[PDB]
C-alpha cells in the first residue's frame, strides 16, 4: 500500500491585506478604519462609495459618509 500527498504554498507574504481590494499593503500605504487596513484610494462609503479622509461614520462595521449615514439612520420621521 502506498498513499499520501500534501503540500500547499503559504500566503503569509506581507499580511494585513487591504480590506477593500484584498491587496497586500507593503509597497503602498494603509488607512486605519474599523480595526481594519484599507488603501488611500479604497476606503470609501458603502452607499455612495466616496473616499473618506476627513470625517466618516461606521455602522454595523461599515464605513459611511455624513451624507448617506445621516440619510440612512440619521433621517427618520417627517420632522427628521
Ligand atoms: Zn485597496
Ligand atoms: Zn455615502
Amino acid at each position: 500500500g502506498s498513499s499520501g500527498s500534501s503540500g500547499k504554498p503559504i500566503k503569509i507574504r506581507g499580511p494585513s491585506h487591504c480590506a477593500g481590494c484584498k491587496e497586500e499593503i507593503k509597497h503602498g500605504q494603509s488607512l486605519l478604519a474599523l480595526d481594519k487596513q484599507w488603501h488611500v484610494s479604497c476606503f470609501k462609503c458603502q452607499t455612495c462609495s466616496v473616499i473618506l479622509t476627513g470625517e466618516y461614520i461606521s455602522k454595523d462595521g461599515v464605513p459611511y459618509c455624513e451624507s448617506d449615514y445621516h440619510a440612512q439612520f440619521g433621517s427618520g420621521p417627517s420632522s427628521g
